[PDB]
Formats: structure tokens, sequence, C-alpha cells
């Protein structure tokens, strides 16, 4: 029984079939790491704002919505296509490697009310979550999400909760050891944050396996057979009643496309994507080394190919956010 | 047009005339400072919980509600009189003297939803605010209060905002220099936090003058005449449309009583009090030095006299929270 305004706002984030075919560019710390590979200087605010503007200007005509951060992304939000909706990120970027727990913390100048006043159709918040963590840590995380979920009810604005999994006992997310526990980490977190007390509207989540270790896709060690990986997608689908969409996690455009196909064939009725680096990552080096004009040209050719190829796959694979179990 | 449930909850916090005749004991850091004057050991959790229990057991029959903190005050909340309502504090105790700005920060395990689930009839949050501070500091404070105000709308629970004033240029609140600016600091903060965007239900505030420097009350220097002090109370009344109640700030029971009379004669239509140390402060030394039985005896004699004398003054001076301008 979702409120009329929350329904209306999620319609504004979705395409004409109800698929969330969204473009993600709220990267801050992560964008700076990408830029640091191609220049010796620290990135400027102006530089970062302008790169986000280029992506919004060139690619939002092909997206149903764009996710931006309010620290650098407000000029880009003004530049978005007239039919493209807006999500704004609410968490501070990254986490303190020297503090235990990756504890969640909102941007200090912002509230759900102020994000709505900037024109957001949704508030997005990223939480790092390990279901096996100490309860002393996880209680703080549950309480924090309850606050944000309550703010978004009062402000009558959809709450998109992004969950990224981790385990302090397995510090490398990309490892074989992490790949074995990932389905559990992802699916259990979804079960928890689907509880009504968190007031989440849409979950933005990882695919439950690391595809780099799935039979057929794997160039090295194989952690799961195709049958095993497919079952992890089925378990993910059963973990929530809420609409859920996938993040790209910086894999190649082609691997992300083949992942969505695999999810669909396995029986995950995912409702779209918030796809960032798989679409636009190549623009960063071009912008730095060649300049603005060359970056625009990259976005009009390769960027366009990446998002158009993605949209074609979504048409065949994704399910309206309104579909009910 | 307050919601039905918020109205019902504030009725539960008020007496049969609609006056908030409430008992405050959410002190944590401040209570420890009081206890440290009478023992060499650091206070224990068990010790602090039990002192709050004694106050709830002996005095809540004479109060319309009690304000407690969720860190030590939950056993005391269970012990309150059946007709006495409950407010729970949401902020961490005190502030970091080594960090600039006294920036607001909720208790990490709590949310408005969880406070409501403990049986609170209201959420109370303390904000330290200097209207003359840098905007870089104050924007964070406004954003933070907007979040809490929004949570309390969603959870349909009254939001009591306590404001304490300060000025980093005048580090001693109790000084003559601070006394001169206090009315401005207090009244301007009330004007700001009465804006609809903060969703405050009731303001808990300081009296706008330091009575220790008002003509007639002053033993030393006189900062304001009686006429001048009376006008500051009139300005306070005009600063808000919301119900507002006074905190005691640890003055004597008799001075607090004469302050409420002065406010009333000046034309401040205050709606009650959240009175803490003026009522129970003497119990702390007795509990530590003499023990539990002696503390109960103090509460049944002097404690009772203090709260009963206060209730008599409130009957003559305070206005229903429902009164409209
Ligand atoms: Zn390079
Ligand atoms: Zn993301
Ligand atoms: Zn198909
Ligand atoms: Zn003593
Ligand atoms: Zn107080
Ligand atoms: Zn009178």
């Amino acid at each position: 029984s979702k409120s009329n305004q929350k329904i209306a706002s999620i319609e504004q984030l979705s395409n004409n079939e109800g698929i969330i075919s969204a473009l993600a560019f709220d990267q801050r710390g992560a964008l700076k790491r990408m830029m640091a590979k191609h220049q010796t200087e620290e990135p400027t605010v102006a530089q970062i704002e302008q790169l986000k503007v280029l992506v919004a200007e060139e690619l939002t005509q092909y997206a149903s919505s764009i996710l931006l951060d309010p620290e650098y992304g407000l000029p880009a939000s003004d530049a978005r296509n007239k039919d493209c909706g807006l999500l704004l990120a609410y968490e501070k970027t990254g986490y303190d490697v020297n503090a235990k727990g990756r504890l969640p913390d909102c941007l200090v100048e912002w509230s759900a009310k102020r994000l709505k006043e900037q024109g957001a159709n949704a508030v997005k918040f990223l939480l790092y979550y390990d279901v096996d963590d100490a309860e002393e840590i996880n209680i703080q995380k549950k309480a924090y999400i309850e606050r944000i979920g309550s703010e978004c009810v009062a402000e009558d604005i959809p709450f998109f909760l992004e969950v990224l999994t981790y385990d302090d006992n397995i510090p490398d997310n990309g490892s074989v050891e992490f790949a074995k526990v990932k389905p559990r980490k992802v699916n259990e977190a979804m079960k928890l944050f689907s509880e009504p007390r968190f007031n989440v509207d849409v979950l933005k989540v990882e695919v439950p396996v690391n595809m780099k270790y799935v039979e057929g896709f794997a160039e090295g060690e194989v952690v799961y057979t195709k049958e095993e990986a497919a079952q992890h997608f089925k378990d993910q689908d059963a973990a929530t009643h809420l609409p859920y969409i996938y993040l790209s996690a910086g894999v190649s455009a082609e691997l992300f496309q083949e992942t969505l196909k695999f999810a669909h064939e396995a029986g995950a009725k995912f409702n779209g994507v918030l796809c960032g680096r798989a679409t636009w990552s190549g623009a960063v080096q071009v912008y730095i080394e060649q300049g603005e004009d060359a970056a625009r040209e990259w976005l009009r050719t390769t960027g366009f190919k990446n998002i158009d190829d993605l949209n074609k796959v979504l048409k065949d694979t994704a399910t309206s956010w309104k579909q009910r179990k």
C-alpha cells in the first residue's frame, strides 16, 4: 500500500515499461582513485563537477534516471534530460579504513527534506553490511537505517537503500574466499533490510556471486558451477518482496550485460539497474589526457554504445518494479 | 493542525489543566560531575540507574511526565507512576570540548522508532546553538534538526527540542558579559526553530535572562532592571507560536519558583517546565554519603517539598499547552 507520491516518484525514475534503467554517477572517492591513475595532481572540485556534467549532458537522454551526489553533482543534475528522473546520494563517500565497523554517516549539510528540495525523486543511501558482524556494530547500522527510512516516510520520497557486503575476516572482496560467502552475505542482508521497520522502497544490490569465478565465465579457478550460481540468483529473488536493482561494481560493460542475462535465465526478476562505471569508466582517462571535447566524443560513441547495449539487454531481461509475487 | 496521535501523546505528558508539569532526569555527564564532588571513585552504571529509579519511584506521583535518558534511565522508566508520561532523550551527553561547534549527534543505538517502541510519549533532543556562529557550523545544526523532526512526523510522536545557548567568544555562560547577550541568543534561536521545516512540537528553553543579575534578585552587579528583564520575557513569548516550557538550569528550588512568578507577571505565557536539578539535586550527596534509605527519606521530605512547592507555583502561573495566540 505505497503512498501515492512515492509511487509517482518511482514512476519518474523508471522507463515506459516500469524498468529502472538508471545511470549511476555519485562516485566521489572512487572517482578520485580512477582519476589518480592518469594525473599526478589531486583532482579539483571544478574538474569533478564538469565530468559529471559531461556524463549527464551526453547520456541522460538514454536513461530513465540518474543517481548523483550533492557534493559535486548538483550542476550535473541541472543538466539532465527533461525526461530523466533524479536520485541523490545521502551518505558520506567511502569509509575510514582506520575505524572499526564502516559505520554509516550522512553528509553533514543534508537531510531528506533538503534533498527533496533540490529536486530529488528519491533519496539513496549506501550501507556497508556484514551479517556476521558483532551485534554491537550491527545494532548501530539498523538504528541508522531506521532513521533514514522514517525521514523518507515523512518527506514522502522513495528510499533506495544500497547494500555493499564485506567481511573483516576476508579483507579482499574480490578473492576466491569471499566469492564462497558472497551469496549468503548479500541474500541475508536483503532479508533483513526488507523488514517493514526500515521503510525501504527499493534495494540496490550486488549480484550474489562473483561472476569471475562462475563456470563458463571463469578464466582461472571455478568457485561455482552454472547450476550453483543460478540457484544463488533464485535465492536472491526469494530474499525480498521489494523491487531490487543491480549495481555494476565496475565490471566491463560486456560482463555486466552477460550477468543480467544470466540473472534473468536463472529466475531473478530484477527490476532494473543503477549502472555506473560499466557505462562511463572509459571517459575518465580521455577527459584527463585528451580534454573535454574528446571526452564528449567518447561519450557519443563508446558511452552511447555501452548504455544502448545495456538498454537492449534490459528490454529482454528486466521486470517492471510494479510486478508482485 | 497537529496530528491526532501527537495531540494524544502531549495530553499524556501534561496534567489535568494541560500544563506540562514535568520532572527532568536525563542527566548523564552532568550527574557524574555532581557525584564526583562526593566520592573519589568514578560512578558505576548500576549506581546511576538506581538513583534514577529512586527519583522515579518517589516523585513521579507528583509529576505529569518524566524525561529520562535511554542509557541509564530505562529501569527508572519502568518504575514511574501509572499516570506519569515518558519523554526519552535522543542526544549523546554533553559535547567534546576539543571539537569546534558542539555539533549535534544522536545516541548510536537509537532511532525515533526505537524510542517509541520503549514506550516514550515524546522524543527529546538537546541542541547547543549560537545564532551568531559561522554558517558552516549552523547549517549542520539546521540539517540535523530537520532529520529528527522528520523522523518524529513519520513515527507520529511529539518532538521536544531543547535549545541551550552559548558563544565561543564568551566561554562562561554564567558571566556578566553572557547575561547581556542571553535574551538575543535565546529568543533568536526560538524564532528559527519555530519554522515549520523543523517539525518541532514543543520547545524546552532557558529563561531569557540570568536572574542572578536582575535588579531585586541581584546580590552583586545589576545587568537588567526589572522593567528590562520583563521586556525580555515579553520578547520571548512573541518569539514562537509553539508551546514552550522552561528548564531549571540547576538554580535553587526557590529561585526557580520566583523566576516562574516573574515570567508570568511579565507576560510570558509559558506552558510548564521540565524541572530537574532544582527539585532533586540534594538527593545525590545523600545517596552517596548516607545510602539508599536516607536518599528515599530526603526524596519524601525535601524532594516532595520542592516538587509540591513548584506545582503550587505552576497552578498560579502556567498556561495550557493548547492555548492559542
Ligand atoms: Zn592514463
Ligand atoms: Zn553505488
Ligand atoms: Zn527471457
Ligand atoms: Zn559531600
Ligand atoms: Zn535539559
Ligand atoms: Zn496571575
